[PDB]
């Protein structure tokens, strides 16, 4: 194979200041915050992701490499760790953070311009991960991340390589295999998870029963407000044969196709008549001393 030349970097736990918490976890916590390089005159807005038990610290840092490994616009990009008592991961702030709290949150101001728009920069990503000989283990709604309404990103690579049951492949429930083809699977359900508007898969449903339900021939419903299009798309990515399922470069043409006329291909009542945060909008810029903020995406080396 080809040697991995990534660069690691290491941060300076002055180069930067926590602003407030976003959430916690069994891992620790996410912070939101500021990473001003020492003599640059930039600050970036940043999440700081921080643990301590050896075992596990090497699970942070696994994630780190494969993280500092990726450069795609729509896979988020890892900036440096810091080295403290805790292990920490600086990387690019997601603003209007997981797409599936999003959809939930905005399910009546989402059009469909934008969830095909959001399918195709998922194929994107996927796409490149493919090309990096990456396979994502556990892509959902939960793992994309918005960095404008018009911009998400994957971000979870907590599970990659070269259990979350109702994303998973057949051959992955049984026989634990992993493929860009049963990333694929775990595509179409993410899909049907933004088509739904963040409903639940399978609600219910013990994740024990998922997989004799899946071996009969079931499978996720039609979301009302798909045309037989787009649903049959979903339906491809969940056959049994892996190699019958489409490979991102397709789904990327497909949802490219769909997303030149999107009124086509969904019927939201109210479309066209939409509106959410733009960057070209007045105070879509806050979250108080914005002089000199660059977003990560265009601060390079
Ligand atoms: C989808 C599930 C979810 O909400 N996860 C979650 C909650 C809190 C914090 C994070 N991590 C994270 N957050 C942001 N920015 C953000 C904006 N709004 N929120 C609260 C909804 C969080 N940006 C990130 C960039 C990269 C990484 Cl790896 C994580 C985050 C996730």
């Amino acid at each position: 194979e080809a040697p991995n030349q990534a660069l690691l970097r290491i941060l300076k736990e002055t180069e930067f200041k926590k602003i407030k918490v976003l959430g916690s976890g069994a891992f620790g916590t996410v912070y939101k915050g500021l990473w001003i390089p020492e003599g640059e005159k930039v600050k970036i807005p940043v999440a700081i992701k921080e643990l301590t038990s050896p075992k596990a610290n090497k699970e942070i840092l696994d994630e780190a490499y494969v993280m500092a490994s990726v450069d795609n616009p729509h896979v988020c990009r890892l900036l440096g760790i810091c080295l403290t008592s805790t292990v920490q991961l600086i990387m690019q702030l997601m603003p209007f953070g997981c797409l599936l709290d999003y959809v939930r949150e905005h399910k009546d101001n989402i059009g469909s311009q934008y969830l095909l728009n959001w399918c195709v920069q998922i194929a994107k990503g996927m796409n490149y991960l493919e090309d990096r000989r990456l396979v994502h283990r556990d892509l959902a709604a939960r793992n994309v991340l918005v960095k404008t309404p018009q911009h998400v990103k994957i971000t979870d690579f907590g599970r990659a390589k070269l259990v979350p049951i109702k994303w998973m492949a057949l051959e992955s429930i049984l026989h634990r295999i992993y493929t860009h083809q049963s990333d694929v699977w775990s595509y179409g359900v993410t899909v049907w998870e933004l088509m739904t508007f963040g409903s639940k898969p399978y609600d219910g449903i013990p994740a024990s029963e998922i997989s004799s339900i899946l071996e009969k021939g079931e499978r996720l419903p039609q979301p009302p407000i798909c045309t037989i299009d787009v649903y049959m798309i979903m339906v491809k990515c969940w056959m049994i044969d892996a190699d019958s399922r489409p490979k991102f470069r397709e789904l990327i043409i497909e949802f490219s196709k769909m997303a030149r006329d999107p009124q086509r291909y969904l019927v939201i009542q109210g479309d066209e008549r939409m509106h959410l945060p733009s960057p070209t909008d007045s105070n879509f810029y806050r979250a108080e001393d914005m002089d000199d903020v660059v977003d990560a995406d265009e601060y390079l080396i």
